[PDB]
């Protein structure tokens, strides 16, 4: 069946907005999660859970008695998705249940981990989420062996299709560096976003970098995956050898044996895929990764010995029995427990990846650390383990439950508590007629406001407005955010604030967060009077200012918009084309084509671009919020042409006469070119749209500048 | 960008059930087209249209002074696209202006006529659609031209993404017969659902069949094409001869001149396509399909001068300044004006598909009658244009305005009307209680109802409850009905009827279309009361009785299941796998993907299968209404296993013992392997669920009895 897709390869995907519809949720369209879960017997749950963790079923017989290892591993990888760059992937939306993670080679086998969950899930319905569910079963197979977690929280709402991830361009699973899709170039260097060295891993190779079995080169790909992913060397070193003191790996005979992974399986498997015609298929005989490794002497115990054993042997390149490189301890005896014979042991052995936490310099020396103080290990391992499976649920208003953890982590962004009265309704009328009265403009108000809120992303649910964070470094420093410019209206509105608050009584102040979003309204309300329009814009205070030691400015780096094409902004040239990076950002903003759409004609002639670009300024009242983008945008009488000094850049001049009316971006021009986008320009365009185009674009500004708001819910 | 399509190929598209989500649609969720139409001035759009047949732009020169032709042609494809197979296709949603319709070489500057008719489309804005103006301005163009229409109904409500249709699976346009994806087999069969015979064309190849001038072979291809888009060959002869009176074709210089299609255009093209190379790429310049006919001696006005033409002269095989074939009057005089030069005329030209007309031996009787009696031939057109352009709208009721013509036609499918008062809320009740005290059981109910309410498709909205034609020939001898069974229930329900309407006063009656639907209700009530559940189920009354004299039967069997998952039917063995056959019913059926499971789980347990098959009846309490089906389809007890005899039939093993439990078809495991599906069936298969269960089978139960309730809009 030939598609869209097919013929025109490179068009722009437009779906990738009006996803996780209605129509596909199975849920009512009041279905409240958050109020689900709080409702459900935690304590019920946990104890099922423990009872699971020595209940072998004989499809997936459990190593030693105990799926604890098995549960571990399906919560960090459920985890393990996770970019910094765009804040896609991680645990917070169960996506391992969905194409194409569920059919990873790296998740190979956890198909069975969530098949032996199904019977818990059922019983407790709607008020436990998958997401949760794999997090907390992580937690308690934890707990069921001996380690004491640092907390929990629940709120992961369940999805019910796949996101729209770039996981690479590579056409061929697990495929080496260097081929024609290669996600690395120049001195090993992995592309933007990607935080995977191939297509199908969670981060690295475990036999070392494309194979090559070196620890010192695989620690260089660990260090880089894991930072991509929010974890520094201690982290890192915390959560490798914290997950490989429990359990084993599976590569008991050839990978040729194991058939198709779940997408690929036939209908009667029911779900499950990676089927091996390798002696029983499963248990002693189970294939996975090929590797055939045991780290410790208890490996369903919390235990110390994972550091004694890389510290007190010397290793040996050898191979497992599916031919994979590992490495077995020189001169061991046999100490290490088999899964399912008990008159059978084993020699100590170790990945590559492993004894990176050996011969790496800087990881050495924490790992050396953590070998003679123990107690460091594990405290270290519990908080790494939190934020590993919590990084990407956002603010701390959005945790569930009785084990949430009472300290604040610099890592959640946290923002102060409120504890004054609020502004009301007279007090925003005032401020707002105060502001106008400044001589700030319709132009510097919405471009600073838009700034504050746009960095918000829905993905792992960071940034936005709450905490006045624009004011401190780095955002206060961006190029995207004119720091000059930035600075001089921040400097009038911290005046305005630090007046009215003076003047108070009781408590009450107004923070400059919100004031920042309330300046932005009047700016917006100011553009609708200079058109001619009466318009009410809506706001809700109780956002607080967060401080520089509350803000980490390493991780505050991601969030730099280096395309923002609201404000028709590009840092440099990148291979993916500009309208292709909008949509991208309307999909981080959450936003549906229609109001990406209303709201990128709007900010045109309301002065918000970069530089004052006149680029897609297609108006000749700039400062008035009028629909004269799109009327002027679809005006057959201008002809375009792309620039000779650059083709980026065009240029609309009058089919008769031959004469420049303006100028603009691609972002500006494929509203008029892509046949859905022009499609929804005409509604905004027509003559009896200009009522229609303010209202929806106040609703749109509206929603942007309270997405970060989870305090209101 | 490597996506899941890429990786798992084969894997079904849920994707297709929820296009057409609030998400993508610019207009608030309580916009409704029928109102805003209704409010239109239709008189002032359509002296706006008639002006603009002789004001012609510069960028694209109207032939002769008029923009007739052009306009014609344009609504003639927009109505070309339908095929009577599944009703995808046709004018009822305006899918020109959307991909891959847009970009189709036989659409080849239709782009242009599009874009003349912007500035009407933004003067009137939202209460003319794009769907209604394409076929209004068609109209207005013959009227300015001398002929008189039938009518014109207006409503078709815009669409703003691309409709998922198979269109066939050809790789590259205008593709020959007998490539490796051949739409072609046996003696020239053409697969269906398709109504084309190249991918990219309407209906033919004006050329002749694979590009062979031979007008005879050529005349098959129309009369199977033309047959498959419900027109017979009295319509087939008017409508070309009647379209091919007006306007011209353009060949005027080689085809390597022209540029990329819309889709494949650069961004500064805003949206238009196929910019020629040759002299001024336009006017008298003009390339389009390549061909160079001009047919009649006034393009631009109705005459009988097409059939004087084909019938005075004999016709010589010669080639357009493109290289393709067509025909010219041997030993004319030049009669025939030119496009731009008044100076200029030219001898009478033809397609080999207008030779058609003329050498087979039946369209050639029906041309020389339309010859000798161009009245006739006026009335024979006018009519076919109507149903052309309407025989995708639906019922009568949904027809709007001022024009639309008072004579009920065969092909409308038409329902009488009503005169008499309607059965209240008691009277259903005492219906109801009537049906259940027959005797009639909860899976002849359903069944029956099912069966009557089904046959819908919102391709074309045909079919539905309304009429109760499933009394009549030939839904009552289909297969997939149950002739005997069918007539056994509606023997028992025609009885309770007669005995109602007997008993009452004052005009008060039931016709039997509303009682099917009623009894159906009861059915369902009755199900849940035998699981413990007491609900009302709604019931809208108010359909009426067709007669079999107001029932075309060959028009009706288009609408014949011949796979109706719901059923667990499948009439033959097809290429394609039966769950591909159940996702393309759901989607006809208008339904979601979560309503497709609801429904079909449901179904089941009530004993709706053809001939009673146990397939999918996964429950030990048959004719309750429970959710067993997903209790039961999840359980991990069960094991598997396709059957030796059948590999489309599956048997489920308990897999500790062995024994046999249940057995299902591809349609009732695909809950239990699709990773999206199977997250659905896991939420109705929570114990939880059974309220929810219920509340949505409800739901869909009722949306589905009501598809085709467009009197209650
Ligand atoms: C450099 C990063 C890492 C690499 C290359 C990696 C590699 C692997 C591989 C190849 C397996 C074997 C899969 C099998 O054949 O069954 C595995 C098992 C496992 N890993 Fe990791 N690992 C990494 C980090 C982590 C982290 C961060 C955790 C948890 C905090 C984790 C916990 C586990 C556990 C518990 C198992 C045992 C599974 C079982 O008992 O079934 N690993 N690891
Ligand atoms: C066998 C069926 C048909 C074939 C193969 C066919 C073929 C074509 C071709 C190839 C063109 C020229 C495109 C160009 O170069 O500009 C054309 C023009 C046109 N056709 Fe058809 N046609 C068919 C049926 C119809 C019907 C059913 C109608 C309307 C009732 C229609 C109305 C027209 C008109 C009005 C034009 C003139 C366009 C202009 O003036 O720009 N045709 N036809
Ligand atoms: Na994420
Ligand atoms: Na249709």
């Amino acid at each position: 069946g030939t598609s869209n897709r097919d013929w025109w390869p490179n068009q722009l995907d437009l779906s990738i907005l009006h996803r996780h519809s209605s129509l596909s949720d199975p849920m009512g369209k009041d279905f409240n999660y958050a109020q689900a879960f709080e409702k459900l017997d935690l304590a019920a749950v946990k104890r099922d859970l423990h009872a699971l963790m020595t209940t072998s079923q004989d499809w997936w017989p459990a190593d030693f008695g105990h799926y604890g290892g098995l549960f571990i591993r399906m919560a960090w990888h459920s985890a393990g998705t996770y970019r910094t760059a765009d804040g896609r992937g991680g645990a917070g939306e169960g996506q391992q249940r969905f194409a194409p993670l569920n059919s990873w080679p790296a998740n190979a086998n956890l198909d069975k981990a969530r098949r032996l969950l199904w019977p818990i899930k059922q019983k407790y319905g709607r008020a436990i989420s998958w997401a949760d569910l794999l997090i907390l079963t992580g937690n308690v197979a934890l707990e069921s062996m001996g380690f004491k977690t640092f907390g929990f929280a629940g709120g992961r709402a369940d999805t019910w299709e796949p996101e729209d991830v770039y996981w690479g361009s590579e056409k061929i699973w697990l495929e080496l560096s260097g081929g024609p899709n290669s996600r690395y170039s120049g001195d090993r260097q992995l592309e933007n976003p990607l935080a995977a060295v191939e297509m199908g891993l969670i981060y690295v190779d475990p036999e070392g970098p494309d194979g090559n079995p070196d620890p010192v080169a695989a620690a260089r790909d660990i260090r880089d995956t894991f930072a991509r992913m929010a974890m520094n060397d201690e982290e890192t070193v915390a959560l490798i050898a914290g997950g490989h003191t429990f359990g084993k790996t599976h590569g008991a005979g050839p990978a040729s044996n194991v058939g198709a992974e779940p997408e690929a399986a036939g209908i009667e498997a029911q779900g499950l895929g990676w089927k091996s015609a390798y002696r029983t298929g499963k248990g002693a005989d189970a294939i996975t990764s090929g590797l055939e490794v045991t780290w410790t002497t208890t490996p369903t115990q919390w235990s110390h010995n994972f550091f004694e054993n890389l510290f007190g042997y010397e290793w040996e390149l050898t191979k497992s029995p599916a031919g994979a490189h590992q490495w077995v301890a020189k001169g061991a005896d046999a100490v290490i427990p088999d899964a399912f014979d008990p008159s059978k042991k084993h020699r100590p052995t170790m990945l590559t990846t492993d004894l990176s936490l050996r011969f790496d310099p800087a990881y050495e020396k924490i790992s050396r650390r953590f070998h003679e103080n123990p107690e460091q290990f594990a405290d270290a391992f519990a908080r790494a383990w939190f934020k590993l499976t919590h990084r990407d649920m956002g603010p701390r208003a959005r945790y569930l439950g009785p084990e949430v953890p009472a300290e604040v982590l610099l890592w959640q962004d946290p923002i102060p508590a409120v504890d004054h009265p609020l502004i009301d309704a007279a007090d925003a009328a005032e401020l707002k007629a105060k502001v106008l009265a400044s001589g700030l403009t319709v132009s510097q108000l919405v471009s600073t406001a838009w700034a504050a809120a746009s960095t918000f992303r829905g993905s792992d649910k960071r940034g936005g407005a709450n905490g006045a964070r624009i004011r401190l470094a780095p955002q206060k420093d961006w190029e995207a955010n004119q720091p000059e410019q930035l600075a001089a209206v921040l400097e009038t509105l911290e005046a305005i604030r630090t007046a009215f608050n003076g003047a108070q009584r009781g408590g009450k102040q107004v923070s400059l967060a919100d004031l920042i979003v309330l300046a932005g309204c009047a700016g917006v309300e100011q553009a609708a009077k200079n058109a001619g329009h009466a318009v009410t814009v809506p706001f809700a205070p109780g956002r607080a200012d967060a401080s520089q030691e509350q803000t980490d400015v390493e991780s505050m780096a991601v969030l730099e918009p280096v395309a923002d094409g609201f404000r028709n902004y590009l840092k440099g040239k990148y291979r993916v084309p500009a309208e292709v990076l909008l949509v991208d950002k309307a999909q981080l903003l959450t936003l549906s084509a229609p109001e990406m759409t209303v709201l990128l004609g709007g900010l045109r002639v309301l002065g918000a671009n970069v530089g004052q670009s006149r680029h897609g300024v297609f108006t000749a009242r700039e400062q008035a919020l009028t629909n004269d983008f799109f009327v002027n945008l679809l005006d057959m009488g201008t002809e375009w042409k792309p620039t000779a000094a650059d083709a980026d850049v065009f240029e609309g001049r009058d089919r008769a006469t031959g004469e420049l009316k303006w100028t603009g971006t691609r972002v500006d021009l494929v509203f008029g070119s892509h046949s859905q986008l022009r499609a929804l320009a005409e509604v905004y365009g027509s003559a009896d749209a200009q009522e229609k185009f303010v209202r929806d674009f106040v609703a749109v500004w509206n929603k942007v500048m309270n997405l970060d708001r989870f305090d209101l819910a």
